[PDB]
């Protein structure tokens, strides 16, 4: 309700800045996203209101949880309060692995696969970017999909359908790309330009993920990267995989 209900501890990152905060009433650790709407038009503020209502709706263990919205009309600043994910985002995990030359555990990849697949299933059920920067880790081995998604960069994760026209199986391809990058510490198709990239995607060829990962894990990631959307496994078919066990799911 009010900014003064919370105390900022410090800034985590800088669409304004993201800050770790403490709710005064009970000391709960949260974060908020700080947005200056002062320069926005009425139309834009209207679709901002629409977006925020949308986030207040989705509740799921594998989706970053919204708590509150605070309007500071004096500084024309809006705060979106959400849960704190102490393990940060998946992009930093991959970069860390890349820089330090250390692959991630299969167990970790299975957790990401299982929990992101359940996030997707929920998103599809309701009607969000499937990329490492939009994936967050809490302090309990849980994985959460953030709200990014609802030019300069190469569109590494774009499916062959999207690269022409025109589909939930497209999301499966994107997940395949993300899990592939998590394993290999590089995307399955790399290139310097989008046109070069598009040429590679159309061939649909890539390296096997590293041998430290099982044939079973390689197989399902490879299936997700099938050129034909109808050969990619559905969320249901993914979760039926013998690889995926109770402990790979979320725990409170
Ligand atoms: C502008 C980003 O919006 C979101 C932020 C979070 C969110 N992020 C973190 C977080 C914590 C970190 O500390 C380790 C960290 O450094 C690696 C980090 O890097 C980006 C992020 C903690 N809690 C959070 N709730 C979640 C979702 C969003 C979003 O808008 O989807
Ligand atoms: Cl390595
Ligand atoms: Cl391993
Ligand atoms: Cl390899
Ligand atoms: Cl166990
Ligand atoms: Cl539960
Ligand atoms: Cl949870």
């Amino acid at each position: 309700s009010r900014a003064e209900d919370y105390e900022v501890l410090y800034t985590i990152g800088t669409y304004g800045r993201c800050q770790k905060i403490r709710r005064k009433s009970d000391g709960k650790i949260l974060v908020w996203k700080e947005l200056d709407y002062g320069s926005m038009t009425e139309a834009e503020k209207q679709m901002l209101v629409s977006e925020v209502n949308l986030l207040r709706e989705l509740k799921h263990p594998n989706i970053v949880r919204y708590y509150d919205r605070i309007i500071d009309r004096t500084n024309t600043t809006l705060y979106i309060v959400m849960e704190y994910c102490e393990g940060g985002d998946l992009a930093s995990v991959i970069t860390k692995g890349t820089k330090e030359r250390q692959y991630l555990d299969e167990e970790f990849v299975l957790r990401v696969m299982t929990q992101l697949t359940l996030a997707l299933k929920e998103c599809h059920r309701r009607s969000r970017d499937l990329k490492p920067a939009n994936v967050f880790l809490d302090g309990k081995q849980n994985v959460k999909l953030g709200d990014f998604g609802l030019f300069v960069g190469t569109p590494y994760y774009m499916s062959p359908e999207q690269m022409n026209r025109m589909n939930e199986k497209s999301d499966i391809w994107s997940l395949g790309c993300l899990l592939y990058e998590l394993c290999a510490l590089m995307p399955p198709f790399t290139a310097f330009s989008q046109k070069e990239l598009a040429g590679k995607i159309r061939e649909g060829k890539f390296r096997r993920i590293p041998y430290r990962y099982s044939d079973e894990l390689n197989e399902i990631i490879t299936r997700m990267l099938n050129l034909k959307d109808y050969h990619r496994p559905s969320v249901e078919e993914i979760l039926e995989n013998p690889l995926i066990l109770e402990h790979h799911h979320h725990h409170h």
